[PDB]
């Protein structure tokens, strides 16, 4: 790479003056000394000097990479200017994923109670999962995807319950979960609802010995139909029967008593209960006692959640696997009575979650420690993400996902024929628009910050959307087309336009990998926004009332140069599209 080198040699820089700390280098101020800088405040007090002298210091002991022209210390920062040969070179250079690194990284998202239609809460859900999935695998992990089945939950009891209770027949043509999401919406609207509880349970305990499976499959099946339309990838299928089966809470509960932070209270407001005693390895806790066991002899969510989480690391077995059918997903593996026995080993997982529905990583962090496994429990992550309301609207008191694809991808069939009149396939253009609009809405805002998703603003062209950096995409690709084969580019009649261009694109990568480390797919979809941009402006630029960067009509070696930049862009961006679940129409 080039930033990531700079940043290396400067480490190795650091280690042989006394500090082995690691600095983060970043895109130098508006047109100042350089293009990349690095901040030496953080060490500036951590060794009680003057920013200024540990930057000179720095320079005078840093042997320069062959792509930096000069280090310069520019009060506080140690800026540097890089040979545009170099730069450039480095950003016609094509991009592919890092090299693979070993051990598994467990991404579950997705999991929602198999009893309805899919809703807009569970479109962030879906997209951000996905999203950082595929950021990983890029940046070299091992990654699977991981969906979660609860089909012995109370919510897929009731609609069970109530497709028999009011004798509701599936007429054959409607999705699926909608008919059972309409049956689940009659019972809870019912005026009887209260007096139906115990009729709810017998059906609740039926679905609990698993003998209800099928019946949850066929709601699944077409709840899957939305997660493909979404463009979301999953690797395997755990259904909490097969968990049950499988035995993982008796096993870790088993495992969890072993320690001696793990006791039954004689007596006090816990006694008979089994619980964690969480202060030894998580220190300012009110009550540190987290219930595995109630006095009754009930398991708590919490106790399952370990139980599953430890299965997630290798810690237990049980879990057997098979081929799912289904047709969406060829390779889709699924949790069964009858397979092989399988265990991911995941070296680290991420739990894709609502904020509010959302249970402390503290729990399965000190579960982990006091089991004895006290490195895995750093590996336990959470990505929470906020609420997503639909035209203002909170969805709460509400639209199906489905729905919102289908009015997405009208109102993108509109936009289709109208721009482009004449395009070959204008289904297959609308549904790449929606989903571009959709898949980028959904990421391109922080997690913790809340979402409102407005059709127009989202489907638009113009704003900052996935529409606008397709469109930037098709615009390259077009020129591409257009132009057919091309020679060597010659770099020594670059402008200023070629160099500034350029310099985005050496941004790409930093991007990919800082999304993939923090996981925050959000930092790749604002980078997309940015060199979209930056292309438009490049492409838009004209002086003395002409462009200023044609590349058809440009002179031999500019032209050639203009191409492979070109087609570098084209290339970023659609890889970066991809790794957000975005495809990139070539025409709009």
């Amino acid at each position: 790479m080039l930033r990531r080198a700079l940043e290396e040699a400067i480490a190795q820089a650091l280690k042989e003056m006394g500090v082995p700390v690691r600095l983060k280098v970043a895109r130098a101020p508006k047109d100042k000394p350089g293009d990349y800088g690095v901040p030496l405040f953080a060490l500036a007090k951590e060794l009680r000097k003057p920013p200024q002298a540990i930057a000179q210091e720095l320079k005078d002991r840093l042997p320069l990479p062959e792509f930096v022209e000069e280090a310069v210390p520019v009060g506080g920062y140690l800026n540097f200017r890089l040979r545009t040969e170099a730069l450039l070179r480095e950003a016609l250079r094509p991009k592919a994923p890092f090299p693979r690194r070993p051990g598994v990284v467990l991404v579950e998202h997705t999991s929602v109670n198999p009893n309805k239609e899919l809703h807009v809460g569970h479109l962030r859900n879906i997209a951000l999962g996905d999203a950082i999935a595929r950021i990983l695998a890029y940046a070299g992990r091992e990654v699977l995807v991981l969906n979660y089945i609860d089909d012995t939950g109370r919510q897929a009891a009731e609609t069970l319950f109530a497709l028999r209770h009011y004798g509701l027949t599936w007429d054959g043509k409607e999705k699926y979960d909608h008919f059972a999401g309409r049956a689940y919406v009659r019972l809870h609207q019912d005026p009887e609802y209260e007096r139906l509880q115990p009729a709810i349970e017998e059906v609740l305990h039926a679905l609990e010995r698993g003998e209800l499976r099928e019946e949850v499959n066929r709601i699944l099946l077409a709840q899957m139909a939305t997660m493909h339309a979404l463009n979301a990838r999953y690797d395997l299928l755990v259904w909490e029967s097969d968990i049950v089966r499988a035995g993982l809470l008796q096993k870790a509960l088993a495992l969890l008593e072993q320690s001696p932070h793990v006791f039954r209270p004689r007596e006090g407001k816990y006694a008979g209960a089994l619980v964690m005693d969480a202060s030894p390895v998580i220190p300012g806790l009110e009550d540190p006692f987290f219930v595995l066991l109630r006095s009754n002899g009930t398991a708590t969510y919490y106790a399952k959640d370990i139980a599953f989480q430890f299965w997630k690391m290798g810690i237990l077995e049980g879990l057997r696997f098979r081929p799912y059918e289904n047709p969406y997903y060829p390779g889709l593996r699924t949790s069964a009575p009858e397979g092989e026995a399988y265990t991911p080993k995941a070296e680290e997982t991420i739990n894709v979650v609502d904020v509010r529905q959302s249970h402390p990583q503290a729990l399965v962090r000190a579960a982990l420690a006091l089991a004895g496994y006290p490195a895995l429990a750093e590996k336990a992550h959470h990505l929470a993400y906020e609420t997503v309301l639909l035209e203002g609207r909170q969805m709460s008191g509400a639209v199906s996902v489905d729905e919102v694809l289908e009015e997405a991808t009208r109102r993108a069939r509109a936009i289709v024929e109208e721009k482009n009149p004449d395009h070959p396939d204008k289904e297959e253009a609308a549904r790449m628009v929606a989903l571009g609009a959709i898949r980028f809405s959904m990421v391109k805002t922080e997690p913790k910050k809340q979402i409102d998703f407005r059709y127009q603003e989202a489907l638009s062209f113009e704003g900052d959307t996935g529409p606008y950096v397709q469109y930037a995409h098709a615009r390259a690709h077009s020129i591409l087309r257009k132009a057919g084969e091309w020679g060597a580019p010659d770099l020594s009649q670059a402008t200023p336009y070629e160099r500034a261009l350029a310099l985005d694109l050496l941004d790409f990568e930093e991007a990919v990998l800082e999304a993939a480390e923090e996981r925050t797919p959000h930092v790749l979809a604002q980078y997309l926004l940015d060199l979209a941009a930056s292309w438009n402006a490049y492409y838009n630029a004209r002086e003395n009332g002409q462009p200023a960067t044609p590349v058809l009509t440009a002179p031999e070696g500019l032209r050639e140069l203009r191409l492979s930049l070109v087609q570098s862009l084209q290339r970023t961006l659609a890889t970066g599209l991809d790794l957000l679940g975005i495809p990139a129409p070539e025409v709009m």
